[PDB]
DNA sequence: CTAGCGCGCTAG
DNA sequence: CTAGCGCGCTAG
């Protein structure tokens, strides 16, 4: 419930407590958070993907 | 002669005397430096795509 | 090893 | 307004 996306055709999201690698070519920031058990998972969250809880990820970073 | 690229399909190549707007989402440096007279031009230059005299920028910027 | 999500401004 | 250059790691 921290952040959401879509990725190959399935929506998914998770809290902060599966969230941890997270980069950004030049997207969003490519979140990891799980993949049906635990690994990992990556897909893009965009600061407008997620429920106004990453856009604030980037105020304190890059802001 | 400070970079050089490719876009659409031809070769392009300028010093630092035309360079200034350079970007990057995550690929390189979009930069722009002319397109036939000097209308900025833009275009990817990857710290391998210069020979050199752009890696250097990244170095001091985001190390 | 392989596609995969997107962009970023971009010029006219 | 429109395509355009690429990536970044990414999981197994």
């Amino acid at each position: 419930a921290t952040v959401k996306f879509k990725y190959k055709g399935e929506e998914k999201q998770v809290d902060i407590s599966k969230i941890k690698k997270v980069w950004r070519v030049g997207k969003m920031i490519s979140f990891t958070y799980d993949e049906g058990g635990g690994k990992t998972g990556r897909g893009a969250v965009s600061e407008k993907d997620a429920p106004k809880e990453l856009l604030q990820m980037l105020e304190k970073q890059k802001k």
